[PDB]
């Protein structure tokens, strides 16, 4: 769910992610995607085509089991939908994080609907 995205993302990239993420580029938060802003971005495109295989459960509000090891994320128990889900917001955790001297504030709140049409998941 929303909530378990959410915390993988404070947890990896150590920032809250309503603001910084939420409406960041052309890809994280609330809209459609678009034409990636940057790598950041990009992070945040992969991830809503990777919902896109969610045929029979809803990343907003269906819940899953994950753990948080040693600063890792682990996947838990789950039903394969759920399994698929999880995996989606781990990569998108760790993208995120990953690209975090590249991260642009002038970005992260971001008019959208200016934003080029996306390329085809």
């Amino acid at each position: 769910n929303l909530y378990q995205l959410w915390k993988m993302i404070l947890q990896e990239t150590g920032k809250n992610a309503a603001p910084s993420y939420g409406f960041y580029g052309c890809n994280c938060g609330v809209g459609s995607r678009g034409k990636p802003k940057d790598a950041t971005d990009r992070c945040c495109f992969v991830h809503k085509c990777c919902y896109k295989a969610l045929t029979d459960c809803s990343p907003k509000t269906d819940s899953y089991s994950y753990s948080w090891k040693d600063k890792t994320i682990v996947c838990g128990k789950n039903n394969p939908c759920l399994k698929q889900e999880c995996e989606c917001d781990k990569a998108v955790a760790i993208c995120l994080r990953d690209n975090l001297d590249t991260y642009n504030k002038n970005y992260k709140i971001y008019p959208k609907p200016l934003c080029k049409k996306a390329d085809d998941c």
